């Protein structure tokens, strides 16, 4: 039994279309039709009546897959010996089955990186030609391409990552992985856009297992995950789901199905998430830091030092610690240029700051050399970014953008929070109480597992992307819970009063067991 066959077993399981007619089957590289050749045999087993179209540069392909073709019985087949980029009269199709060669990158000639920018609005030979694909199939026909299995993962499949998710409801995605079937390669199925997807993934593992399977294609329709011996080698199987494709900067992972399952479960015994309660904020971009951020402030000549009121407390990343941070010994602040001014956020007049004017007109060259500062009409003396200088004041919540662990805290002393981190305060109607559920809710185990499983994996580099796009839609308990109301009682002890690492622990094992019962859900793992 071929790999092709089993490819074109699922391409035309997954074909919704009606069945009783002639089916439009293209391969933009055919080569000696191995593909084509299966798909028409499987077709035969299910009465299918299929054109075969197949397209492929050098003659001596392309006529191999002629007389292959033809000792078939099949008639209803032809062959363009062409190249499909540059082809692309072929009509639409219902089915593209593909093996695209395009594998090394290199550099194109200026006219045919602009002939193919504009005749594919793009902005790489496997893109061009993957969006040539696209082109030609109808709306809800069914793709089935063999590629390597990187751009699931790299960030040089971001793009890749996009296209797809854009174009297709993905339908599954086969990781071959290690197996010798040919390149470690990966089978997309997509159904083009006019699902929650599946994932296959097989892996040799070298150190129950069911020797059930006399082959190794037998193992790529299974439909229990587990171990499977089919010789000396032993190949680890998982069936489960890829949890939201869209977000396509991160990569595409499998889901097991407990895991989907709990991420499930979590969904539906959520009473809400972080966007219905509170505004999810960026701290501030100054462009100038070594100018606007200091911590030696008081030793500068007296006639620079800013007047107080301008100097206020910032806190970044590096400071970012669990539930509170000590501010008392840091003097890190940050001159802030702006305020609230009859009513509207103006920069502050220099003239009525004289030391500061001082302070900003010595690093006036620098200041004023920031062209989009003076191209915007704003002062040359501006922080870039200021946010709102009314919102300071408030009562938030703080959290670094990457962090290998939860770093979420508590702050209330008016600080100013910088450009890598962001930060947390209740949308009108809301307590002050629920910045303290919240942050109980990020900083748990819980909350980690569910980012690792909707968001991306803390596994793949070490550390987790804390995107407003994620944290916004991180759950929330019903605040009205008593278990809601238990987890705000002992986040407030942790913010308020110093504890020893013992009992800090303890108020956290708290927390990890009032999640589970606010949330319905037995455990986690």
């Amino acid at each position: 039994d071929k790999l092709a066959e089993v490819i074109a077993k699922r391409i035309l399981d997954y074909f919704k279309g009606e069945k009783n007619r002639v089916i439009r089957v293209l391969d933009p590289a055919c080569g000696d039709g191995e593909l084509l050749l299966a798909i028409n045999k499987v077709a035969q087993s299910m009465n299918i009546q299929l054109e075969l179209i197949g397209v492929d540069f050098d003659i001596d392909a392309i006529n191999i897959a002629n007389e292959r073709l033809s000792r078939s019985g099949h008639k209803n087949f032809r062959l363009i010996n062409k190249d499909f980029l540059e082809m692309v009269e072929l009509e639409p199709v219902d089915i593209i089955i593909a093996n695209p060669p395009y594998v090394r990158t290199q550099i194109l000639g200026a006219e045919k990186a602009q002939k193919l920018r504009e005749k594919f609005n793009l902005k790489d030979l496997y893109q061009a030609f993957l969006v040539a694909m696209t082109q030609q199939l109808k709306s809800n026909g069914i793709i089935g391409v063999i590629t390597s299995n990187r751009y699931l993962t790299t960030k040089g499949g971001e793009s890749t990552r996009k296209f797809l998710v854009s174009n297709f409801n993905i339908l599954e995605i086969m990781d071959l992985g290690d197996s010798k079937f040919f390149v470690l390669p990966a089978i997309f199925f997509g159904e083009k856009k006019n699902n929650v997807p599946k994932f296959f993934k097989i892996y040799e593992q070298s150190d129950s297992v069911n020797s059930e399977f006399n082959s190794l294609i037998e193992l790529l329709e299974v439909n229990k995950s587990g171990l499977y011996s089919v010789e000396d080698k032993t190949y680890s199987i998982s069936l489960g789901k890829i949890i939201s494709p869209e977000n396509y900067k991160e990569p595409w992972i499998l889901a097991t199905e407990d895991e989907y399952e709990w991420f499930m479960k979590v969904n539906q015994n959520a009473y809400g998430f972080i966007e219905d309660f509170a505004h999810v904020k960026v701290g501030i971009k100054t462009t100038a830091d070594s100018v606007f951020i200091r911590s030696d402030w008081g030793e500068l000549p007296e006639e620079q030092i800013p007047e107080d009121k301008l100097l206020r407390p910032i806190i970044s990343a590096d400071q970012a610690n669990k539930w509170s941070v000590s501010l008392v010994g840091n003097n890190k602040k940050v001159l802030y240029t702006h305020e609230i001014r009859d009513g509207q956020i103006k920069a502050i007049n220099l003239e009525e700051f004289p030391r500061a004017k001082n302070y900003l007109e010595s690093h006036k060259e620098r200041l004023a050399s920031r062209k989009y500062v003076l191209k915007a009409n704003r002062n040359w003396y501006e922080i870039w970014v200021p946010h709102d200088p009314s919102l300071w004041d408030k009562p938030k919540i703080i959290f670094p953008d990457t962090s290998p662990e939860p770093k979420f805290f508590y702050e209330d002393k008016g600080s100013v929070v910088d450009g890598n981190c962001y930060w947390i305060i209740p949308k009108k109607e809301n307590s002050n109480d629920i910045l303290f559920l919240i942050m109980g809710i990020c900083n748990s185990k819980f909350m980690s597992k569910y980012h690792d499983i909707a968001f991306q994996n803390k596994l793949y580099a070490g550390r987790r992307r804390y995107l407003t796009q994620y944290v916004n839609k991180y759950p929330i308990p019903d605040p009205e819970s008593i278990y809601s109301k238990e987890i705000i009682s002992l986040v407030r002890e942790l913010v308020n009063n110093k504890k020893e690492t013992q009992d800090i622990n303890e108020i956290e094992n708290r927390i990890e067991k009032l999640i589970l019962r606010a949330f319905d859900i037995e455990s986690l793992k």
